[PDB]
């Protein structure tokens, strides 16, 4: 197929670019580069069946960009991604993960492309509720502007699903980790702590270290937005996760065996939700998928990439 | 009160500012214009306890304005209304009613106020529901990206309700109708067919007249805003109409029928967005808030047709 992939310079993006390709698809890259890397897709420099187009999906002309490259599938991975930067300027959140879903959806409509698959936020949209592991019919709660831009991103393709019968799906991920994560935010906890303990520099577990999370391996994640690309799950959220809770603290040790020495992190006082887990029952009855990948084995493959860029 | 109104110079707008200003509060009206008119409000010109602000929800500095007047409840009526343009621009109509949404949100929880009380859309949130008529408890499934801003909204204000503790309600209307609504607008076919009647010019229905809607008149619809921007229904919806479903087609009847003279309007093509049957269980108002709409269509219709007589 020809494949379009927005945030295709980021940790996700780059990732999903590769496995596209080595199925054998033509990929258009899509970026601005407000966190991603020219170095996550400088090895396809010279490969032809790839092309990259420097874009900012709020303002560029999405119209023309998708006119020109006919993607039968648009998978839809920029976005502006930390929760803190969502609190602290709710608007430019909104502005690039609802207008900028929006922008993409209407020129989608309009060149032909059969189907967007969204990338929503398993770990988040749920808020705090009452089922752990939590399926998609439970009801979003969103507590911060990230969430509920990722929430309202999902209805407006919803939306254009119902007016123009654009297909749509939406990849709702828990924690992802992996090669290539850019050790900042909260979301990147395994990359900051491989970066540090590599480095033998402090690491902070901020709270008891009780929290927890559902922590799923980036190929995992990738192999469901491939299996979700077809004529499957319309209208759909599926989650994206292990359906396991790793605590901070459990987290930790876990990389700390794969770099090896000292398991000793520092406590500082509490910055957010207390447990994310999701059911992954619907993927696994729709899709065919489930995660590969266990914990212990996913932080070793991490903990190698960190290494060699030490 | 202190009481800011946005959509002031609009339809429901105006209407919520005089029912405020008559129970005694104090009043700062908001709009920009784009669909508003300064003749809904020229009448409060030498009122005492209104204010006016020119301003652009999208663009302008809510916080400034919000610091200065220190509102304790927002009534958010600002809002690009039209589902065909919403088809058209769903980008420009996300920005007034999202981004607007959320930069007022922003605002207010810097600045003090208690409480902002949202409109929603009962007539389209709901998509086709399962049932009619249609309790707040069915899910959101909107079919034109205006009903999706809406449900947008909704969520925006019930997050900043959990970050920050600023209270919200949501008010979702269904089909609002009565004096100084825009005639030349597009679904708000009693003021259409009541001006269009009256100069003896044609009418349209879009379909084949059969759609329902649930017509609810203008001074009900401000009564349940005034009801629900106590400490009441926090992070709620509540439906506001009648639960009575009209077509198309019985409405132009109705207005005819007040006007006079011919019942005959034209039949065009339906339009991308429209939903076929809309009608809201009204139960949770009447319950929490005590509020029941009081106004009849027939009697409505008269109210509406003797404005526009007469503007
Ligand atoms: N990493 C996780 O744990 C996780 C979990 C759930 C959801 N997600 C979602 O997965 C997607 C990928 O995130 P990631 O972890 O790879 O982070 P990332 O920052 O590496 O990827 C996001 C990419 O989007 C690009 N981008 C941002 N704004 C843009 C704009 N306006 N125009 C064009 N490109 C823009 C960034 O430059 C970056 O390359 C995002 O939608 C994110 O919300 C991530
Ligand atoms: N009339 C109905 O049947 C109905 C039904 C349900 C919901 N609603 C909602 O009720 C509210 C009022 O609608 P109405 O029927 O009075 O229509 P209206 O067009 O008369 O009122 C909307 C007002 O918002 C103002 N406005 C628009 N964009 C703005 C912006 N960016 N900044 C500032 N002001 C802006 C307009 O100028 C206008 O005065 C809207 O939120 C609408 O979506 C209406």
């Amino acid at each position: 197929m020809r494949a379009l992939v927005t945030g295709a310079a980021g940790f996700i993006g780059s990732t999903l670019v590769d496995r596209l390709l080595a199925d054998g698809h033509s990929v258009v890259g899509l970026d601005n580069f407000a966190t991603g890397r020219a170095t996550n897709l400088e090895h396809l420099a010279d490969n032809s069946a790839h092309v990259f187009v420097e874009a900012d999906i709020v303002t560029a002309d999405l119209h023309a960009i998708l006119e020109q490259h006919r993607p039968e599938v648009v998978f839809h991975l920029a976005a502006q991604i930390d929760v803190r930067r969502s609190v602290a300027d709710p608007q430019f959140d909104a502005a690039v993960n609802v207008i900028g879903t929006v922008r993409l959806a209407e020129a989608a409509r309009q060149t032909g492309v059969r189907k967007i698959v969204h990338t929503s936020s398993g770990g988040s949209i749920y808020g705090t509720p009452p089922e752990y592991p939590t399926p998609e019919t439970a009801p979003t709660d969103p507590a911060s502007p990230y969430a509920a831009g990722k929430v309202a991103g999902e209805i407006y393709l919803n939306t254009f699903r119902h007016l123009y019968g654009l297909d749509c799906s939406h990849i709702a991920p828990a924690n992802v980790y992996g090669p290539r994560q850019d050790p900042h935010g909260e979301a990147g906890v395994v990359a900051i702590f491989a970066q540090a303990l590599l480095s033998g520099k402090p690491t902070r577990v901020f709270g008891d270290g009780t929290n927890t999370r559902d922590y799923v391996f980036v190929d995992d994640v990738v192999d469901a937005f491939v299996r979700v690309s077809a004529d499957v799950g319309g209208g759909l959220r599926f989650n994206i996760g292990t359906g396991k809770e790793t605590s901070d603290r459990q987290l930790h040790s876990a990389v700390a065996a794969a770099v090896g020495g000292p398991d000793d992190p520092e406590f500082h006082p509490p910055r957010d939700l207390k447990r994310s887990c999701l059911d992954i029952g619907l993927a696994e009855r729709v899709l065919g998928w489930r995660p590969q990948i266990e914990l212990a084995d996913g932080v070793r493959r991490t903990v190698e990439y960190f290494r060699h860029k030490h």
